[PDB]
């Protein structure tokens, strides 16, 4: 696989080079938004996936998984990115930044927000960097899945051995673009823990965002396979 | 004094804090029924819950914090400490969870209580990952120790409120610090130890889920005020 022979600023410039544009906005009025948003989002969303260094070695099968496990996770790490330089606040677009009284428009909506907002603040607090948000995002895409593959064939173990080889290396280039910036070996592990500890938080928020939500709109194994077909 | 200890202090300190294996009610009623099985699991739950406060008031920094967030870490973390507790008790286990000596249920029994078997399956998975891993008890107690301190964390606008955060965080990266020092005493080289560190820490995103999904399945849940009492006594 080309991707397990990526230096770790080969890996960021993929990475780089994949981001999805971002997006306009174009009760039920907010989730109309929303709706309409994410459902843009989401076929750029599986076009980036297609371009992070190992995923396409993956069978379709395989991919579909892990997109049908991460896709929340991955417009949540995405709006909190966005939403970083607006403290208090929620850029779901350039047209549609939100405040915290404007999440209670939708009953269990609010709880959702206060946990974005906690996010964004981390990430202000942590000086997160863009290098380091598509290293993260990536992550999620590869991991989130990993643990839920129901076969136990010869390709799905091998399969699941690749996964954890590429994030093997996102995790060298996490520590290498640490290591550029200057900061001791100390720091760089104790920064990568804080990292990849925030992604628990965003599974969380993911789940209690499914969990509200059971407005028919949760994309299928059956559609992700089409859009990625 | 928890930013003080050194990574062996903060090991020993860990180890001894850990809380015993209980057992399962004696002799029930087997065949199991979804509510018998269910009360079984509640009752050994309901007795683990103790000895798991005396386990987080013996964790360095966490008697540092505020009563309320002690309770706020609990109330967060403590199914999913319970699993990690379950997923390692039951590592040398192959196709079965090791609930209690008495009680080690395969995935047939999983299949009552509906729809339980969907985290029977994840909780196999994160043990048979754990077996592959070869996770030391030592990094056990580290990894049980983050998510106790880990899962409340960013769901606590006061100074005392941003104190509380920043020392949860130092004694996250004191964590941190003894995880790699206890691979590093083991011969990795620092690659294989920021690998290793970073294997570990992305299962527990998947504790999370698992443990997100018992309770959208599933009160038997411990109050704040349940968790409260248990802390000040
Ligand atoms: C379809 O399964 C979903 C699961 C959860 C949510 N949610 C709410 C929970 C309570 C009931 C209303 C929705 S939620 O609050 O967890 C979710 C986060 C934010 O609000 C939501 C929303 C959204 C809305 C509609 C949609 O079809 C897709 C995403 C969002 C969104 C949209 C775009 C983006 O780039 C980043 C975030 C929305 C959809
Ligand atoms: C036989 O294979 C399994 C058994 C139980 C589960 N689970 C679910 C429970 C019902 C809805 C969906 C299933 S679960 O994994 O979410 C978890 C909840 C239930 O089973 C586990 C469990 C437990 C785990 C570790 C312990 O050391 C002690 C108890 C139980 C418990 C019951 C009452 C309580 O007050 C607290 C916990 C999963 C697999």
């Amino acid at each position: 696989s080309l991707a397990l022979s990526l230096t770790a600023d080969q890996m960021v410039s993929a990475l780089l080079d994949a981001e999805p544009p971002i997006l306009y906005s174009e009760e039920a009025s907010m989730m109309g938004l929303l709706t309409n948003l994410a459902d843009r989002e989401l076929v750029h969303m599986i076009n980036w996936a297609k371009r992070v260094p190992g995923f396409v070695d993956l069978t379709s099968h395989d991919q579909v998984h892990l997109l049908e496990c991460a896709w929340l996770e991955i417009l949540m790490i995405g709006l909190v990115w966005r939403s970083m330089e607006h403290p208090g606040k929620l850029l779901f677009a350039p047209n549609l930044l939100l405040d915290r009284n404007q999440g209670k428009c939708v009953e269990g909506m609010v709880e959702i927000f206060d946990m974005l907002l906690a996010t964004s603040s981390r990430f202000r607090m942590m000086n997160l960097q863009g290098e380091e948000f598509v290293c993260l995002k990536s992550i999620i895409l590869l991991n989130s899945g990993v643990y839920t593959f129901l076969s136990s064939t010869l390709k799905s173990l091998e399969e699941k051995d690749h996964i954890h080889r590429v994030l093997d290396k996102i995790t060298d280039t996490l520590i290498h673009l640490m290591a550029k910036a200057g900061l001791t070996l100390q720091q760089q592990h104790q920064r990568l823990a804080q990292l990849l500890l925030i992604l628990s938080h965003i599974r969380h928020m993911s789940n209690k965002g499914m969990e509200h939500l059971y407005k028919n709109v949760v994309p299928s194994y059956d559609l992700l396979l089409e859009m990625l077909d």
